[PDB]
């Protein structure tokens, strides 16, 4: 069995999808422009029908932790070297694949970015940054990226996180875990459903991990409020037989002095640690991780820094953009508050 | 200006959409079968491109209370007489248009029904029922159907309510109103955002307005719990500059003894009453009402009972089916709890 839903493109289907993305790259200036943001969901209707059927059906299944699409061709010579930083990572060689990721994402929902993450970009980059090996952000390497709900601190966090592997020569594993419902006793479950936990914003939302500019500066103040004064929230929500999950192994805490909540979180930690499994995104594989059913991370790896490091394109997806309307900057798709 | 977003099909576009719906009616046994429920969203990708662009873009706009599509051809001779009851309302003449409504709905989200409403049907019927002129349900006529959020009692209520006019010879108006934000003072607004109100299920969820059978019987018990023991909820949620609305003019009440909450609800009533406007769905018009931004109703009218009464097909749409997973019966798209 597999805890995720998987689809493998035929070479013909993969070529057709690539051709469509290349056409988009020819017609539009960038992926994050207002034009392509609006058009991509409709252009995505031209993708191979079997893939559209998979994405429409698999999203509605009750069980999978992710939707995985294998077999998108990538030519390393055409792609070029892995960027040394996300700032300069919008290379011409990676451009068609960025368009491709957004097309696939459009079949699942409304894409968006954060003003406080990688300069408000919608399509972001995951790659190892020299000197940042032992950090809590996606550009880490030597230190394992601990399991987490994406942007757990925020009520506007994605429903799906898309990851497209541009290259991964050494097969470094993405980690995943669902709610450990087979082992959570009812008392512990009861406590996890109560608003007795604190969840602060991760380090990617700090100014230090963004470019030196006034572009999207006011949104960093809302990150500070979330870090300094986190209101108590629940870890589990919804149906007790299939709960949605909101937790971060490195940024979650119990409400101050609440030892019963602490015990529940401690138990949850051990159960997620013990059930954590691996998904290897080989070059050309795309995963859309269900950010409500599963937490995810990335195994520790030794970075190369020789031009062929592991490199993913990444995108946040929500089923309903209007859920985050308080955090809207304007007509843009870049979220944040004060 | 218009408070809703409007689209008029060209005759060619309308004919193409009709042709697609007719093809679906030929290929599938019914609209509510598991097959067409799953396929309709992908088949909808074959609708006229200008319409798909409208639906993709208009849904993301911040302002409209509804998305209105004009100009679907309807032949009264082909359609046949208006049914005397919803039970027998799945007539061959109305079948293609039911498929059409579901195709359009598939562009906006996941369709669903309620076990306690019209025998769990996904595509439901709005028509006057003889002897039921002065009721609080959609089959009323002589008594105005007061403004309401659809299924306000439930946290699984639709994001969009679709209404397709099969006929409306006397131009009876659907009523609509947004949040009266131009007139709500901040104190009143503050109170409406607090969990100080009760909202009970409407009369369409009662057993008396469903067929005599054991089909979907356990779900009526959850309706009783909502009616007997309503937990306090808010009327307004989300962004204060653009709140989402949850209210029913005939089923909302303040929390017991809460006079400040009562004052706020009383004020809201008068402001919605005063700002209520009309939308006439002529034969062939389809409206997708934003059930979070607007309340809606229907003007009082004199029923004919001569075979040509006003008749709509209706459908509930959610942006995320998994929001209601506690209320899932099984793999079906019919909601309810105990
Ligand atoms: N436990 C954690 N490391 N949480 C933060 C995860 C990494 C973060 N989502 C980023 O893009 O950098
Ligand atoms: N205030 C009201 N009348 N609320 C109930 C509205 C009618 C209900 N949605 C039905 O289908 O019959
Ligand atoms: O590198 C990976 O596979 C996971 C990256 C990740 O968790 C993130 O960017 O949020
Ligand atoms: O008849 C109309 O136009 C409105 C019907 C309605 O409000 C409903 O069926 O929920
Ligand atoms: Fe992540
Ligand atoms: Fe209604």
């Amino acid at each position: 069995v597999r805890p995720w839903s998987e689809f493998r493109l035929t070479p013909a289907e993969a070529a057709a999808a690539a051709a469509l993305a290349a056409r988009c790259a020819q017609r539009y200036d960038e992926t994050d422009g207002p034009e392509f943001l609006l058009d991509a969901p409709v252009i995505a209707h031209e993708l191979p029908r079997r893939l559209r059927t998979f994405m429409a059906r698999a999203r509605l299944d009750a069980w999978p932790h992710a939707l995985v699409v294998r077999g998108n061709p990538v030519d390393d010579a055409a792609l070029g070297s892995t960027p040394v930083h996300w700032r300069t990572a919008r290379t011409p060689g990676s451009r068609p694949l960025s368009f491709l990721l957004m097309l696939y994402a459009g079949l699942l929902g409304d894409v968006f970015g954060w003003a406080t993450q990688q300069d408000g970009r919608v399509v972001t980059d995951v790659l190892p940054i020299k000197g940042g090996e032992h950090t809590l952000v996606s550009s880490s390497s030597r230190q394992e990226l601990g399991w987490h709900t994406e942007d757990a601190f925020s009520p506007y966090r994605a429903d799906y996180v898309g990851l497209l592997s541009l290259r991964n020569p050494d097969g470094v594993a993405t980690t995943l875990a669902g709610v450990p419902l087979d082992d959570l006793d009812e008392r512990t479950l009861d406590v996890l459903f109560q608003e007795r936990f604190l969840i602060r914003p991760d380090d990617s939302h700090l100014q230090v991990n963004n470019s030196t500019a006034q572009q999207g500066r006011v949104e960093f103040e809302g990150i500070a409020q979330a870090a300094d004064r986190p209101e108590p929230v629940a870890i589990l929500t919804g149906h007790r037989a299939a709960p949605h999950l909101r937790v971060d192994g490195d940024f979650s805490a119990p409400a101050e002095g609440d030892e019963e909540a602490a015990a529940a979180l401690g138990t949850l930690r051990k159960l997620i640690d013990a059930s954590l499994y691996e998904l290897v995104l080989d070059q050309g594989d795309v995963a859309f991780i269900d950010n409500r059913r599963a937490v995810h991370g990335r195994r520790a790896f030794q970075p190369r820094y020789d031009g062929r490091d592991r490199w993913l394109k990444r995108i946040n997806i929500t089923r309903d953009l209007h859920r985050s309307r308080k955090a809207w900057a304007g007509d843009s798709r870049v979220l944040g508050q004060r």
